[PDB]
This record gives C-alpha cells, sequence and structure tokens, in this order.
DNA sequence: GCGTAATCTAATCAACA
DNA sequence: TGTTGATTAGCCCATTACGC
DNA sequence: GCGTAATCTAATCAACA
DNA sequence: TGTTGATTAGCCCATTACGC
C-alpha cells in the first residue's frame, strides 16, 4: 500500500512550474519556501522537482537539444538528519520484518522515533541498497 | 512448451540475408525453393523472412530512411489448404479444451487430421482472433 | 486507459563521529 | 576515513522465452 | 543476459463453397 | 457474399500503480 497520490490545483501546478524556470535544482530552503506558499509538504515538492527534471530530461534528449543543468551556484542541501540509536534500532527492527514498508509502515515508525516520514523512506532506500 | 528454437548456420545465414536481398516478400515458390536448397522446412523460412522484414522495418525506421517496400508483381501466395469438416471437427475439439496449443499439442493434431503443423498453428491464430 | 505521483536502484556527494 | 544521510539520473519502435 | 526464433494480435487480402 | 485460410505490420528514452 503506497501513498495515496495527490491532485495538484491548477494555481499549485503553475507555481511549481514557474519556481522550476528559475531553478529546477532549488534547495531546501527554496522548497520549504514553495511549500509554505502553495500548501504541500516539502517532501512532496521535492518529489515533483526530482519528477520534474526526469520529465524535461527524458524530453530534451527526444528534442535533441541540450539540457542546461545546474545554472548558478548550488543551493543549500538539508541538514543532515541526525538519527540517534534507539531511533535505529526502531528502523532495523522493522527492516528485518518487513525491507519495504508501506505508507501505513512508514507513518507509524515516524510516531514510534519522531522522525519525519519522507527521512524514514530515504533510510530505507539507503538500507536496501547497502544490505542485500 | 513452445517449438525448440533452432540455430541457423553461418551458410544457411547467408543463403537467407542474399534471398532476401533479392525479394523480401518471397512467395511460396520462392520460400520452398530456398528452403530445399538450404535444408529446413519451408515454414522456417517464411517466419525468418517475416521477422527479418519486422527487424528491417524497425532499423530503417531508425535510421529515419524510408523502407522500399515490395518491389516487382507480387509473388504468388500458398494454396488456400482445404480442411475437410471431420479436420475441422477435431481443431474444434483440441480448440474448447485449449486455445493455446504447444508444439505438443499441434504436432498430435497434424498426426490426427494429416495437415501440416504449420496450418494448424494458423487455424488457431484465425480461430482465437474471430472467437472471444 | 492516460497522465503522472509514488516508488525503486545504482551511483555519488557530503556531514559527522 | 568509515558510515550513512542526501541527492541525482534513469536512453528509443509487437512480446516471449529459449540456445548460446 | 544477449540475440532472435517462436509466438501473438489486429487487420486485411483472397479462395472457395 | 460469408466464411475462413493466408499474409502482413507491429512506432521510441527508470518502473509502478492509482486518480481522473
Amino acid at each position: 500500500g503506497r501513498r495515496r497520490r495527490l491532485v495538484w490545483t491548477p494555481s499549485q501546478s503553475e507555481a511549481l512550474r514557474a519556481c522550476f524556470e528559475r531553478n529546477p535544482y532549488p534547495g531546501i530552503a527554496t522548497r520549504e519556501r514553495l511549500a509554505q506558499a502553495i500548501g504541500i509538504p516539502e517532501p512532496r515538492v521535492q518529489i515533483w522537482f526530482q519528477n520534474e527534471r526526469s520529465r524535461q530530461l527524458r524530453q530534451h534528449r527526444r528534442e535533441s537539444r541540450p539540457w542546461p543543468g545546474r545554472r548558478g551556484p548550488p543551493e543549500g542541501r538539508r541538514k543532515r538528519t541526525a538519527v540517534t540509536g534507539s531511533q535505529t534500532a526502531l528502523l532495523l527492527r522493522a527492516f528485518e520484518k518487513d525491507r519495504f514498508p508501506g505508507i501505513a509502515a512508514r507513518e507509524e515508525l515516524a510516531r514510534e522515533t519522531g522522525l519525519p516520514e519522507s527521512r524514514i523512506q530515504i533510510w530505507f532506500q539507503n538500507r536496501r541498497a547497502r544490505h542485500p
């Protein structure tokens, strides 16, 4: 069971497109600034940019048009989430049970740990990658 | 269980390519003439030409080069196989049991009917298409 | 069924102990 | 420096499944 | 796993009753 | 003319699965 996909409003989609033309590699500050402007969580904005770039990369390559890329200084990343030893212990127990937690499983770990669900999702991605 | 694919010899592949450059839409006479020259049944030759054309069509389209097509008068088709009423009755019974007979099932129908297995395969193709 | 948000892997950047 | 959280790309014309 | 023979559908040509 | 045997093409850049 994956996350119930969300439906952008017309005005939300315009703000995403506009900010994407301004800079298609926004930092955490930009994303949070946009997230708060349009009323959806920053993790959703991050995903949209990742998908939009992938959509644009696929298109520029079909048009045989070169892809501009990272224009301007790279914006600041997210702060490296600090995860305590106990928080880790819960993820390890959740991981041996199910490597692929759904949105239901992830959202409960975010209660049992206090970690943002978005970060828990990334933790499992990295874990699955580094522990076959 | 599908037919055990066959492996062309180098000299067989050259004769196929050569005849394909001569005419990529050979009639039954040409195919049988080539089949007997290289030592594999005409149904195999027919399949090869059908696949080779499909391979060539996919390539010319990637190269943006136009596909020549049927050059010269169209060569004669195969004689419309005559199928008796009893032969049909066996195919209908085999069809209600299994719409997708394998090579094992088809090769036995060719004994129980006297029809070429290649024609039995075509019969099922047409039947499945016209009787959902 | 289409559009695409959600998801995934493999690699690489990069903070922190 | 190792570990691990963070970010990014993802590359083309029926489909299926065997022999090599 | 790659190359591709084997297979498939949907449509269309075409013989025969 | 209907039925059915015969022949041909097959159309593009991570994958999955939901909301519309």
